[PDB]
């Protein structure tokens, strides 16, 4: 049984990008009226991260602010042609860090929207943690039958630089498909159960519940696959419309995963099955990913109790 | 029977708004590889019109390219305070007008794409058109039975500003829904087919086909609905989720419209039954349009033919 601290300090943070609205929505709400977001004995806070981007309606203002939180753009000094989110990511780590610190934040939800049609999806960093293998085995039974499906990053490169990675406990909550500068009413509702449990997880964490062993299963990431390119870098193929909607679902070596104007047909290759992830999501296009190949495994959690 | 001179000049401008890639996509394939556009007698010119947006994938530089083709912006005096968009609609009017003489383009297809959920949709500006009523009669015959829907939109305040109004015979072609930044094939493929039946028509026109009288049915505006919205003048509800996606069905007086995060349902209000289009398109939260109301009305069309 892994004996553990009790949560004391958590944030919700909307708007990381600034054209992702359900997280700017719901969080712009529960700054005027709390109540849903209120548990007892937790401090919950609501922020904007990127209003700037926000106020624009925009993904960021000069570079993603959700790659500026390695050690090196934290402690950066200012210059002039210093990306504004670089300056951001520093005013949010004084407010809800220092990133390392055990002055920071014990769990921070980020949330994000997708174009790709990825549902309900929750983003684990670290595939040891039991707290937060936990956590998302509680959301996911509280979900079913929705999915709810988990996307593990192990590499550092594409998790030390995230918002997220200045608590303790960081989770990415990430909702599709949902066009940019768009408000479903389905999306938002989804989101904000996802968070109504998470927050009920860590008080009855908190209040005492022992958790048994659980078992999840999760998606890591491999590589991204890029669209297929003309000499002039301009994309030469599009998403198959067999693979178009279909993140999660395995995909065999060859099974359709591009098509171009002419109706050629490029398959997925390699020697093995892939589950694809973030497919033809808006953002991605610069930077060069059509879609990421994951592989399916099982996580384990002891059972876990707070000290 | 209404006999027309055989048209000789078309246009097909994509990037109207730098962010539908749609139209985008298929012009810079046409500029390349131009044989899937070309008909016997026939001069056809893609053209992209809003490069600047389009090599930054947003809507607009500094302002919208489809509202600034009204004769006080075309007969601006070349500055330097002259907006982008201003200067872009001038050299446009140049190569494909002067709007109102007789040396303009005879059609001119502006393609774009919305987040909405409306399918293939032909925009006609002139109820009294009779070469354009049969086009679209022709272009909805040829694709049946797969929807094809026409949206009227007549009024000199509404149609006189647009890139496509240069045009002695303006069409609009609009398919969604698709996230913007995002090119998905269907999409692609219903945008292919309607170019492919429209052209297909002005060459059988050329050639001497008679067409009969016909009818059709056409969806009139009404009026723009906004968003309810707060002191401040941010969105205070959403669009419902029995209207989400529901673009052309009936909407009655008490059907739902939006709801708001507390759960407040807001119905339709008003005396009588409308028919919604545009139901949450990205673009329009600042034109403050969450969807509009039309009206369904028949349009006849005389006999035609080419001298
Ligand atoms: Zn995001
Ligand atoms: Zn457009």
């Amino acid at each position: 049984c892994v004996a553990e601290e009790p949560i004391k300090k958590i944030a919700i943070f909307g708007g990381t990008h600034g054209n992702e609205l359900t997280g700017v929505f719901l969080v712009t709400h529960w700054l005027k009226n709390g109540a849903e977001v209120h548990r007892a004995g937790l401090e919950v806070k609501p922020f904007i991260t990127n209003p700037r981007a926000v106020e624009k309606c925009t993904r960021y203002i000069d570079c993603d602010l959700n790659r500026v939180f390695d050690l090196e753009n934290l402690s950066k000094e200012m210059s002039e042609d210093l990306p504004y989110e670089v300056r951001r990511a520093q005013e949010i780590n004084h407010l809800f860090g220092p990133k390392n610190s055990d002055d920071a934040y014990d769990v921070v939800f980020d949330l994000h929207n997708t174009t790709s049609n990825m549902g309900c999806t929750l983003i684990l960093g670290d595939s040891g943690n039991d707290f937060l293998i936990q956590m998302f085995h509680y959301i996911k039974t509280c979900m079913a039958p929705l999915p709810c499906s988990v996307y593990l990053i192990e590499h550092p490169s594409l998790k030390y630089a995230t918002t997220r990675s200045i608590a303790k406990y960081p989770v990415g909550i990430e909702v599709g498909p949902q066009p940019h500068g768009v408000l479903r009413a389905d999306i938002l509702d989804q989101m904000r159960r996802m968070l109504k449990h998470a927050l009920d997880f860590i008080q009855r964490f908190n209040e005492g519940k022992e958790f048994p062993p659980c078992a999840i299963d999760v998606y890591k990431i491999m590589e991204k696959v890029d669209y297929p390119r003309n000499e002039s870098g301009d994309v030469a193929a599009v998403i198959h419309p067999n693979l178009q909607d279909q993140d999660w679902k395995p995909l065999h070596p060859g099974d359709p995963v591009f098509v171009s104007l002419d109706g050629k047909v490029i398959p997925l290759g390699g020697d093995c099955t892939v589950y694809p992830v973030f497919v033809n999501e808006a953002a991605y296009y610069e930077k060069k990913e059509a879609f990421a190949k994951t592989t399916k495994l099982t996580l384990n959690a002891k059972s876990i109790r707070s000290t």
